[PDB]
């Protein structure tokens, strides 16, 4: 599913992303911009053998199970594919997980290249969240 922008905003604040360890709504829905282009099935190969699943590409060297990564982690116990469904709980879940181990939402390069020092509060405009 390739969500609208206020689309995947509401459904993000449904899970309760909005001001989740401290990231606006905004930051969110930036990330999933520049990870996915707000596509449920983006996937991409990292150089390592380890990929990226999902609206906000989360990594299978430590956060879900593909079965192809050896020597990785899945933290988030969950198979890598359930972050590919049109339903985005699996994922939002696992990226509280993620923004909760230290590093915040650095952990995700597009956010921090891309939306980081930004006015992300732009990517929630107009939308009646
Ligand atoms: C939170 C998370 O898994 N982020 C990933 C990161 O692992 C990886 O370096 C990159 C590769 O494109 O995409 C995402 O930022
Ligand atoms: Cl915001
Ligand atoms: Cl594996
Ligand atoms: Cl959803
Ligand atoms: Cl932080
Ligand atoms: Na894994």
């Amino acid at each position: 599913k390739v969500f609208g922008r206020c689309e995947l905003a509401a459904a993000m604040k449904r899970h309760g992303l909005d001001n989740y360890r401290g990231y606006s709504l905004g930051n969110w829905v930036c990330a999933a911009k520049f990870e996915s282009n707000f596509n449920t099935q983006a996937t991409n190969r990292n150089t390592d053998g380890s990929t990226d699943y999902g609206i906000l590409q989360i990594n299978s060297r430590w956060w879900c199970n593909d079965g192809r990564t050896p020597g990785s982690r899945n933290l988030c116990n969950i198979p890598c594919s359930a972050l590919l469904s049109s339903d985005i709980t699996a994922s939002v879940n696992c990226a509280k997980k993620i923004v909760s181990d230290g590093n915040g939402m650095n952990a995700w390069v597009a956010w921090r290249n891309r939306c980081k020092g930004t006015d992300v509060q732009a990517w929630i405009r107009g939308c009646r969240l």
